[PDB]
């Protein structure tokens, strides 16, 4: 068996809910207990505003969230936890640290990988991102013809994509002043081609995202950018003023073409899903402004020392994870929703998607262990109110148990209409939560289907359908408001909230041979496209599908 | 006890999963049948390209097939069908007919309502959205001071919303000659600031799309929008020149002020998501054109013949739901992907989230009788590749069953490199399901740790992490070129997907009572947020919430 499920702390946890679970109804526990909201809240005073994780709207009593507390002890939590924050090379599969806490580490105590500080060399790309960022913006830096720069071009995919993409979005208020900000991630050559025809050479600067500098799809993106820019420039020096590169491997973006002076350094211990916060975060920077990406950092600086410093029970990443064991490994929930009633964050629920299921979707433990539980769950959703028009119909009044974050703004940073709109967006973010928890009784359901004139045939034939079984469980996070810091400290929660889930499912939350398998797949089949022949090389549905392409790409249509 | 529980064929496929399930065994599958793809996969000619829907490389044999076809028959899906197709009032609780194909019935057979053809009526509301088209496109429909629209802004939510986002989304290459499109939904009013700040009040169209003209999001942004207007134009004869209403209801259309000969009309038999081949799409054909549209109501009708006409045991939507029935009631997979290898596609996953999870999100038979059986699946997904780098670590090393459909158009609709992004693309594609099915045996990666110059303490630890053990189904669905024709084909396919698995639930795919609970409850909410006072009036999480929000907005940052 594996850690967790040979732990009695678990075993104790799980006969519980076998025992007890059937028996928790929220609409009763709040009846019961006035002090319900106090006594499983956290209102988090940053300084910088508040951040209240309300959890009172979940499945628990105070009995559950001890024997949560005892299993996250039990598990060495804080102990995994301190060693990730000390340099320890926690990453065992590939031998590596995992510091992305480094990158934000503001107060600049000394964090030591093989015996040496990694802050120096953190402030020292940072000190190079501040100086390009005041460089471009001011419009002092010049293109090949001499124009500044108008557009800033992100090419990257997975960790080198989608933080940069829902952080830029996310704080698109702070922009104002700054060049547009384009993202090109997929290898399909409708991405950087659609871009590209809205671009002039002459005014855009590309980004290199990428890690190792191999990644297929970004160093082909990047030639087909490259090749674009060259048919105007027409002068290889001229690629030192229009590309820069954001890396690990000095040696590929030479490679590539990239002077070493246009290259942001950052390090082996950054995972890529945990990459925003190093020099692959360079867009962000140039879109808000250096001062906005510092407050970014500072706001994840504020939520890791939070994670470092409080005691388990009052502890926000640990309480989200532990709620999330709880309803993963006890009640068998396949999936976590994200909904952050906010436009702005509409890449929020997409980032988390790769964030927790990249890091959590393992199923060998550090022993060597197959996992006999379940780990890391799907995440997905879509921003309120547009999800209530879309699939909360299923959360009401499907099958499926779906423990969901609802997320809000206090403040809008657009209080049109007298702040009608937020108003209204408030209302519905309260509202949804108060429905999932109450439900609907049929007597509820009854009296109002007897009070709208319906026939006691018609009332009967409709009342099952009318009916709200509810009892389903959510977290509501609402903030003072959405700015850079109290983005980052969002971030970062939910960044240890995905690590404390890991140290107690006994996986590695921070290596991702799955990702590696796939970047290794492409390559056989490639010269099979090529020519008219028939390939049998594989099973019949890759031969069948490979006939298919062939027969079906010379059609005009 | 439910129908489908309660069904024999059901009952016979229940118990030969039990006994049999662990034997299957997708490597195995292929390797004892070269005749697999061949007899696991359809190759249809629409005449206008061709769909290749390739269901081989699922954990059926022969024998499930031919067990969930005879359940498709003894849950009456022919019957049900027929049905549909006939206008008989199908939707059951609301007592109406289920005709969206109606709307794309390009034969203009006669389809009857209360004894009523609906043809003549379809017919010219379509006419009535071809000439304002040709008004629009051409530039002859002036604005306020005298100038050609630019910019077309779609108001509406859900149903009125994500279909003509998702449709233009994917059809952009078609939109030459077209004016912009801009999609306006969300109540935060982030949405539609940031949208006006981008337009002229000369030159941009507003359609407010809703069936019910009440929906307080969309008649709340078109007010705003209205609002905006007004102050440049100062003259409310000019609404009559920017503002169209596509609605069922014509007395709140003109309550609200928009000229009734810019009303245009759908029915009660159109479902909101099943809405965007009604006037629902004129935001469609205004950005394409409205031969484009009609390619796409015409590729629809393709789909809807098929379903119509064809053998269970062929029938492209009856057997995607089949194997959907097969993985969620029999291996109980709570989840379903949609991963089009297609940037124009990037919305279609969330396009079906609100198609399949608000249609089949049930659990209310016929009968009245709640269902003791699982019904519609959790719809996610990203476009790959992305997703490689993102999610699929957890579908290839991850805890869940997650049956997914991978789709590609075989032509790009951007051939840059002389094909070599699409060549990429479709090998990535191929590569992924390939590697789905087969893993990786630890003789495979035993190797490869040897050949990379692994110690043999350090190779012996790697190896679990390094194996995959496959097994994963998947379906491919592989098409020409992404036409109109061919995307209306695609989605009616999906549709009747949705259709088929409802009728073999029980359940009615074309309500939605889930969505009243949150309604009502927000309409309370709304007023108490005014003021200083507190509010004491619901549970103690709703009231500290709002208490944290009484508190917080005020703050400055
Ligand atoms: O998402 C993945 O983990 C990686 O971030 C992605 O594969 C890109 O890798 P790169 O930054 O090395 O190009
Ligand atoms: O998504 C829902 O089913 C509806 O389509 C949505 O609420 C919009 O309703 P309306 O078209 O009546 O405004």
């Amino acid at each position: 068996m594996a850690a967790l499920t040979r732990n009695p702390q678990f075993q104790k946890l799980l006969e519980w809910h076998r025992a007890n679970s059937a028996n928790l109804k929220l609409r009763e526990l709040f009846e019961a207990d006035p002090e319900r909201f106090n006594n499983f809240s956290l209102n988090l005073n940053t300084n910088h505003g508040h951040i209240l994780v309300d959890y009172s709207k979940n499945l628990v009593s105070k009995e559950v969230m001890q024997m949560l507390v005892e299993l996250a002890k039990s598990r060495g939590v804080e102990a995994a936890r301190d060693n990730m924050f000390s340099g320890s090379k926690i990453n065992y599969t590939e031998d590596r640290a995992v510091l992305h806490v480094a990158l934000r580490n503001r107060s600049n105590t000394p964090i030591k990988v093989d015996g040496k500080d990694v802050m120096p060399e953190v402030n020292r790309v940072l000190d190079k991102m501040k100086s390009f960022c005041q460089r471009v913006r001011s419009g002092d830096w010049k293109g090949y013809t001499g124009k500044s720069i108008t557009d800033i071009i992100n090419i990257g995919i997975g960790g080198s994509d989608l933080g940069p993409l829902m952080v830029t979005e996310a704080l698109k208020p702070y922009s104002k002043g700054g060049p547009r900000v384009w993202f090109v991630s997929n290898i399909d050559g409708t991405h950087i081609a659609k871009t590209l025809a809205s671009l002039s050479p002459e005014t855009s600067l590309f980004i290199i995202a990428s890690k190792t500098f191999t990644t297929q799809e970004t160093i082909t993106n990047a030639e087909t950018a490259k090749e674009w820019f060259l048919e105007a420039a027409k002068d290889p020096s001229a690629v030192a003023k229009h590309f820069v590169a954001l890396s690990t491997n000095t040696a590929k973006v030479k490679e590539f073409g990239i002077d070493p002076q246009n290259m942001f350094e950052f390090w082996d211990w950054v995972g890529g899903r945990y990459s925003l916060w190093s020099a692959i975060g360079l867009s962000i920077a140039l879109h808000v402004g250096f001062d906005h990406f510092e407050q970014l950092l500072s706001g994840a600086h504020w939520m890791d020392q939070h994670f470092l410093k409080t005691p388990l029970e009052k502890n926000a990443p640990v309480l989200l994870a532990l709620l999330g064991i709880w309803y993963i490994n006890c009640y068998g929930c396949e999936t976590h929703a994200l909904l952050p009633y906010d436009q702005y964050m509409h890449r929020f629920a997409a980032y988390f998607q790769q964030g927790d299921m990249e890091s959590n979707g393992k199923y060998i433990t550090k022993s060597g262990a197959r996992v006999d539980h379940q780990t890391g769950p799907i995440v997905w959703g879509e921003p309120g109110t547009n999800g209530q028009h879309a699939f909360y119909q299923l959360i009401h009044q499907g099958t499926k148990m779906i423990p969901c974050d609802f997320l809000i703004p206090v403040q809008t940073q657009h209080p049109i209409r007298k702040g009608l709109h937020h108003k209204i967006l408030l209302a519905n973010f309260l509202a949804q939560t108060e429905a999932l928890m109450k439900g609907k009784l049929p007597e509820e359901a009854r009296k109002e289907l007897q009070a709208a004139g319906k026939s006691p045939e018609d009332l009967e034939k409709l009342l099952p359908h009318k009916v709200f079984e509810g009892n389903r469980p959510t977290n509501s996070i609402v903030f003072t408001k959405l700015t850079p810091f109290i983005l980052g400290a969002l971030i970062a929660m939910y960044e240890h909230k995905i690590f404390v889930q890991g140290i107690m499912w006994d996986i590695n939350s921070f290596d991702q041979w799955g990702v590696e398998l796939g970047k290794q797949l492409a390559k056989k089949i490639e010269p099979e496209l090529e020519g008219s022949s028939a390939v049998t090389s594989h099973d019949s549905s890759t031969n069948g599908l490979i006939s298919f392409i062939k027969q079906q790409r010379d059609t005009k249509l």
